[PDB]
């Protein structure tokens, strides 16, 4: 959900990875910050990586995944993160986790054996894998303070897609405006704006911003609108809002190729140092 | 917790069992009140078999389990039967669903392949108990409105054997009141004075209505106390309350060995009516 800033949500992740540390430190276990810990930078890169490893997941799954379902989960992994350390619960685990909890509080009718189904590996390591959802199930559910509800950006892009085609039914053609809108929503999802934006103001960002780059303006669109332009009262907040967003997609700096291997290899150093 | 009366957990079943039975016609899936449904009074028949066998189950527990995680799992289960028909949600299921939320949400270190090894089946007869925990955990979550947070008598119980013991030391040898206390600790459980008293007024009831069988009567314990005797203020309230309580065990009537086997028949022609 909507937070103040994108400091606040770094200070969040920033006591987290503290936290652990000093908790780690918390029976010698550890060289008073030695090098096994991970940084909170180290930390935020491993989450990108699952959350794109995520979305993968979400796309190849069958039955197929609902736009909400794989939207849903990915809130619940961002959120998590937000105070739990990856040296903690590995987020191999809670993503999966967040997914499977997603379905089912989606109500999008699939079975934990339909769920696991869907990995890459044998009968056995499927039920694991399984097996460790169950685990975990509780903890993200406490860990999200029981507010499962999460509202995504999909239901408002359909509005504003009758919304134009309405009005401008030059624009009956936008069929052709939501892949661009979705190829932009998918990278905005990527970022940190589903924890700083409303998903109203968000699907509006990814209409406007995808038309734009294919030349096309409606001058007056903001002039009227769909739902109080579903976002700020001032058309200013509205605007620079649309800005601050396609900045955050802008800034974006993807997973490391490299940096993830030996992250990755870091990550399992501190599920070795025992608890540390 | 504690509700206001027994009419009030009456009626509660009751808007259970009824709902169920008018959303089980809502599909022309059965004759509108036909002999495939349970009576809310054949409901509560099967879920007392079900937390008996529950409480055994929770016993042959290894590794060992704890009083309250029992007590919890059994709390979790009484709860959500209070708004949910069997004919709905089978008790096996959402009995071993509560004693595993139970060993999570206390703490208990217990794995899902230990805790589903406890069961008496073939290792795949053990792992399919465990997807279904998974399939039920959220609900069950969902049920218990997201207060999964029980207190238990044990503790206030130990508190007044600490007193007791201390004002008479003649009692000093109360680790003979302890085993008859705890027999009517698990008879009373087995009433809904869980959802009815204070676990304090519970365990008193436990102590003293033991001590007093075995004889022995503190004619000024009352008098005197431990934590507000752990109960109503008026001493009035705490007597006639350890007197209802008392009776409440009193008229209980255990599962019918013979009920039990046509219920059982009639809650899976339930289970294959398809929802009906």
């Amino acid at each position: 959900w909507t937070f103040s800033s994108e400091e606040q949500l770094a200070r969040l992740r920033a006591d987290a990875n503290r936290k652990f540390r000093c908790k780690a430190v918390a029976n010698g276990k550890v060289l008073p910050n030695d090098p096994v810990f991970l940084e909170p930078h180290e930390e935020m890169t491993l989450c990108k990586y699952y959350e794109k490893r995520l979305l993968e997941f979400c796309s190849v799954f069958k039955p197929a995944m609902p736009r909400s379902v794989v939207g849903t989960a990915c809130m619940y992994f961002k959120r998590f993160y937000l105070n739990n350390s990856v040296m903690e619960y590995h987020p191999r685990i809670i993503m999966l986790t967040c997914a499977f909890l997603a379905c089912k509080v989606d109500e999008f009718n699939v079975s934990s054996p339909q769920f696991v189904g869907n990995l890459r590996e044998s009968p056995l390591g499927q039920e694991k894998a399984l097996e460790q959802i169950l685990e975990y199930e509780l903890l993200l559910i406490q860990q999200l303070n029981f507010h499962l509800i999460v509202h995504n950006p999909y239901r408002p892009f359909e509005g504003f897609l009758i919304d134009l085609k309405t009005r401008y039914p030059i624009l009956e053609n936008p069929e052709i405006l939501r892949k661009t809108a979705d190829d932009f929503l998918n990278r905005i999802a990527l970022t940190d704006a589903y924890l700083l934006y409303t998903p109203s103001q968000i699907a509006l960002t990814a209409i406007l911003s995808s038309a734009s780059r294919a030349g096309i303006t409606m001058e007056s669109y903001l002039s009227e609108s769909l739902m109080l332009k579903e976002n700020r009262t001032c058309l200013s907040q509205l605007l620079d809002i649309m800005k601050s967003m396609r900045n955050l997609v802008k800034k974006y700096e993807p997973p490391r190729s490299e940096e993830v291997a030996v992250l990755k290899q870091k990550l399992e150093r501190c599920h070795s140092a025992e608890l540390a």
